[PDB]
């Protein structure tokens, strides 16, 4: 009925390059005449534990950076660091640059990842930002600098640049302005992700999806306030809803004629009483990685 | 390192998608060199769709009845022919974005990436498997007809699927790029059922190996089984036979994890007989069968 679908990756494939400093190598993003990549590339192995990035960078010049589009070198003509990203100005404007923007997403929002190795795209999949600001991605060694994105009409919104894998196997990274999602830093030390929670807004979208498809046994004749719902949800390790979350459920609410706070009351009964041997959309688990926009993308 | 359904990057296929229109009937086509491939269903009017005689319908068309649009550019059609359920429209301009490619017919259990398109415009990409009953469990809406499935090796696109229709059960049926259906289906708007489906055993075993590689091992045991005794239980539960070639293909994953293939079989046997008891594997409550051994090797190594 529903599966993770990625955006077509072509517009992003044409922007992927490789960046190397010494033997340190990773992926970068070539837009107009700038290449963006994790500043970790300037680290030697001995720097990686506890880098002084200001110190490392002032010892670099343009001629120390090898940027390659496949095997074609792009000459670097300027360099700077913005938070945890390196910005290399190159002498060639990428002719495959799409219309684009840089956005910072919230937990629960989904995006497509183009996993790349040595500047070469390998695979594309959808994933969600967890409430603890990690992603349950699929990434091997060499994936650093792979990007996440959404496409809205002809415009690519880049939201994620991959930096590191955490001890538990989840992934951490930054926006394209180099600000980390979550309390992580770009050093090769063990950092733990905070306890994760269930993405309530996406579970509600999934219940709407089930209603659209005629599976609606869980609808009740009760309602709740948002505040009371939020207080109860927290006791089952569910995220509180924001005003923005209520608003993004508006289209599904309209399509089904089920008020958001009535769906909240339905979810509240499921939390308190369980599924009691029943399934929703053929599954005993509530899915939390499909957004309201994903549901309308796939149903309509 | 993680485990997700992962598609091939779609860009090489995106640059080949076009819109084809015949009268008011419209769908997607695939532009390679100077030929556009699309479902022959596009030659049908509404009334034709229910019970078409395609040789008759085609003889009654000429080149100028076909409108091919690549974005807003119209490609002039200078020839037409039909190969089984695929129409081939020769156009007067070569597609410069044509990748290295081949046409391949896949076997049940093999996986591929789908590029879902609408009105010639790519919409989404995801991974599917050819089911044992020759359906696919896709994600397709009205207007997806002509979307293609493919695999990429190095720089060469192997096209294996052209989407035609959705069955009443909500699964999907289509052809290879020589226009032959997968399965007992026909390109007519009439209700069609598939054969009873079965589970792709070698793929379930591949996925259990992925689970072990990613640290989820609760289901392992030390029952031992023979291939033959595993196959008897598999058959009983509507699972496809596991062959010695399948065992061979799982060898690299067995070596990596230290778990013999027949020991993984013993684990699967117990899962079938006992269930998962509300536990999950790689976050799934069900035994996943749409990852091949090659898929697992590629994503885990
Ligand atoms: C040809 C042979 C290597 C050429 C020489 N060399 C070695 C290197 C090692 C590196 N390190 C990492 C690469 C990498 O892909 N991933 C991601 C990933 N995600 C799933 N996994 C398993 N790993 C990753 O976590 N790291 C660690 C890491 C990255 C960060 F940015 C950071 F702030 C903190 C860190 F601890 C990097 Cl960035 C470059 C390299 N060059
Ligand atoms: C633009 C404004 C005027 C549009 C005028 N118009 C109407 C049309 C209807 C059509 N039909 C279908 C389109 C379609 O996308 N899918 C796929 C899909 N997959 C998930 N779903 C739900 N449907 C699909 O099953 N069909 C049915 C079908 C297709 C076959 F090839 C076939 F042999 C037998 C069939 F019954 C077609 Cl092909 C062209 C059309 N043009």
């Amino acid at each position: 009925g529903f599966r993770k679908m990625a955006f077509p990756s072509g517009k992003v494939e044409g922007c992927m390059v490789q960046v190397t400093c010494g033997t340190t190598t990773l992926n970068g993003l070539w837009l107009d005449d700038v290449v963006y990549c994790p500043r970790h590339v300037i680290c030697t192995s001995e720097d990686m534990l506890n880098p002084n990035y200001e110190d490392l960078l002032i010892r670099k010049s343009n001629h120390n950076f090898l940027v390659q589009a496949g095997n074609v070198q792009l000459r670097v003509i300027g360099h700077s660091m913005q938070n945890c990203v390196l910005k290399l100005k190159v002498d060639t404007a990428n002719p495959k640059t799409p219309k684009y923007k840089f956005v910072r997403i919230q937990p629960g929002q989904t995006f497509s990842v183009l996993a790349c190795y040595n500047g070469s795209p390998s695979g594309v999949y959808q994933c969600a930002m967890r409430p603890n600001f990690t992603i349950k991605g699929s990434f091997l060694n060499g994936s650093c600098g792979s990007v996440g994105f959404n496409i809205d009409y002809d415009c690519v919104s880049f939201c994620y640049m991959h930096h590191m894998e955490l001890p538990t196997g989840v992934h951490a990274g930054t926006d394209l302005e180099g600000n980390f999602y979550g309390p992580f830093v770009d050093r090769q030390t063990a950092q733990a992700a905070g306890t994760d929670t269930t993405i309530t807004v996406n579970v509600l979208a999934w219940l709407y999806a089930a209603v659209i498809n005629g599976d609606r046994w869980f609808l009740n004749r009760f309602t709740t306030t948002l505040n009371d719902f939020n207080l109860v949800a927290m006791k089952y390790n569910y995220e509180p809803l924001t005003q923005d979350h209520v608003d993004i459920l508006g289209p599904l609410s309209a399509q089904t004629g089920i008020a958001v706070l009535d769906m909240c009351a339905s979810l509240k009964e499921l939390l308190q009483n369980g599924m009691n041997g029943r399934t929703i959309l053929g599954s005993a688990l509530l899915e939390d990685e499909f957004t309201p926009f994903d549901v309308v993308r796939q149903c309509s």
